[PDB]
């Protein structure tokens, strides 16, 4: 968490002409991320790309997660499509974040399309994903799809939790 010291060292090595690499950039972006200094993280990301250092799934996850937590879904989505253009395969954390973000933003139909997509690519959904979708579907009256998803997660052995049930029972209750 001694991030200000980390950044000084970063500059220093650059002044000395010791070339930073992906672990350097990732550690810093990741740190800046956790500290909520997202814009500085993104500036570093730009610079890294300008220098030809190739980012990887950890870098993208951090930024997408930070952007998602901040409601900045359009930029998150831009990064998501970029990492795919570069052959950097998204992971469960990536999808879970976006589906969350899109859910929170009530962009439910888009959340469901990402869900469809992640299964095509063989990324396995987990309880947070199913919860987000089932909650979103339930809040919107769409109870039969909610129940389809509920049945599906049980088939896959993704075990539902209290919020899952509470949502569906709520929906079935006042509907
Ligand atoms: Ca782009």
């Amino acid at each position: 968490g001694r991030l200000e010291e980390a950044l000084e060292l970063f500059e220093e090595m650059k002044e000395k002409g010791i070339v930073p690499d992906v672990v350097t950039y990732t550690t810093l972006i990741s740190g800046l991320g956790k500290a909520g200094r997202l814009e500085e993280a993104l500036e570093l990301f730009e610079e890294m790309k300008e220098k030809g250092i190739v980012p990887n799934v950890v870098t993208y996850n951090t930024l997408i997660s930070g952007l998602g937590k901040a409601g900045r879904l359009e930029e998150a989505l831009e990064l998501f499509e970029e990492m795919k253009e570069k052959g950097i395969v998204p992971d469960v954390v990536t999808y879970t974040t976006l589906i969350s973000g899109l859910g929170k933003a009530g962009r439910l139909e888009e959340a469901l399309e990402l869900f469809e997509e992640m299964k095509e690519k063989g990324i396995v959904p987990n309880v947070v994903t199913y919860n987000t979708l089932i909650s979103g579907l339930g809040k919107a009256g769409r109870l039969e799809e909610a129940l389809e998803l509920f049945e599906e997660m049980k088939e896959k052995g993704i075990v539902p939790d209290v919020v899952t049930y509470t949502t569906l029972i709520s929906g079935l209750g006042k509907a």
